[PDB]
């Protein structure tokens, strides 16, 4: 690899939205592989197999190191502030 990754393959995480003509919010997700790959530019970067909870293996994909948080309280936090701007009704 050569390179550090802040996360590791087992990590339960908080995971953006990876749509980005979907609302921005944090998904309860887990890693699930984790390999060096490219940025727009072709530079080496971290990037993690995300699974995210409650939703089938279909699902699945690629996120950047920059797309994911740590599973913490302060992230917790975020993700019920994303949440609830999210509701549109």
């Amino acid at each position: 690899e050569g390179m550090k990754f802040k996360f590791h393959s087992g990590e339960k995480v908080l995971c953006f939205e990876p749509d980005p003509t979907k609302a921005r919010v944090l998904y309860d997700a887990k890693i699930v592989d984790v390999i060096v790959g490219k940025d727009e530019k072709g530079r080496k970067i971290p990037e993690y197999l995300i699974h995210f909870n409650g939703w089938n293996r279909s699902w699945d994909r690629w996120a950047a190191e920059d797309h994911v948080l740590r599973d913490t309280d302060e992230n917790r936090r975020l993700q019920r502030k994303l949440a609830r701007k999210a509701v549109a009704r």
